């Protein structure tokens, strides 16, 4: 049945007029996402860059509560559809780098007991929503995100590393960072040029 599966995303792709956004179709990746970001009955989650809600999906299964900020208006009425199965999945049409994240929690989750961000960024914005997010001063466990390795590889850098440096320094600054996934460039269609990693950040 699942969105991310490829017969599924296939025909998504055929009726909402895609072709040759990477998108997952593996099903068990996404959930090894939701599983290192600890969702539960207890969880809410804010997701960002929902795509066509394969990742949307997985989260919405396992939580008390979805908001998912998205800024493209043609991907609103597809979200609509594919994630119809669910009555705790709130599509927020807003750039998330302008929101006022901490009265929308307060708006969205009053019947939740903690709050994890669950994203797949493109590259371009990985690091300003991450440090904006952080900056915010918001009451969050924590933010799982898949990102460029390359990109993993400075955030999470230990001290000794030749790769440690002022990003290391600016997200360990506020979280505790570490991979806890590699994904590769074949799980995705098209295939994108570089190898992913999922980060998690647990804050102080």
């Amino acid at each position: 049945k699942d969105i991310a599966t490829p017969i599924r995303t296939k025909e998504i792709l055929k009726k909402y007029g895609f072709s040759f956004q990477n998108f997952l179709i593996d099903t068990n990746i996404l959930n090894r996402i939701v599983d290192h970001a600890e969702v539960t009955e207890k969880t809410g989650v804010i997701e960002i860059g929902p795509g066509i809600g394969a990742l949307t999906e997985q989260l919405a299964k396992r939580a008390k509560k979805v908001v998912a900020f998205e800024i493209d208006q043609r991907l609103l009425p597809i979200l609509k559809d594919t994630l119809s199965p669910y009555e705790n999945v709130t599509v927020i049409h807003q750039d998330v780098l302008k929101a006022d994240v901490k009265s929308v929690i307060e708006e969205q989750f009053q019947d939740c007991d903690e709050i994890m961000v669950v994203a797949n960024l493109p590259y371009y914005v990985t690091t300003p929503i991450i440090m904006k997010l952080l900056e915010e001063h918001l009451p969050l466990k924590g933010i799982v995100v898949m990102l460029q390795k390359e990109v993993a590889e400075r955030m999470a850098a230990d001290p000794s590393s030749k790769e440690y440096g002022s990003l290391s320094i600016a997200v360990q600054f506020y979280t505790e960072a570490k991979t806890v996934m590699i994904v590769p460039k074949t799980v995705f269609v098209p295939q994108p040029n570089v190898d992913s990693a999922v980060i998690r950040l647990i804050l102080r």
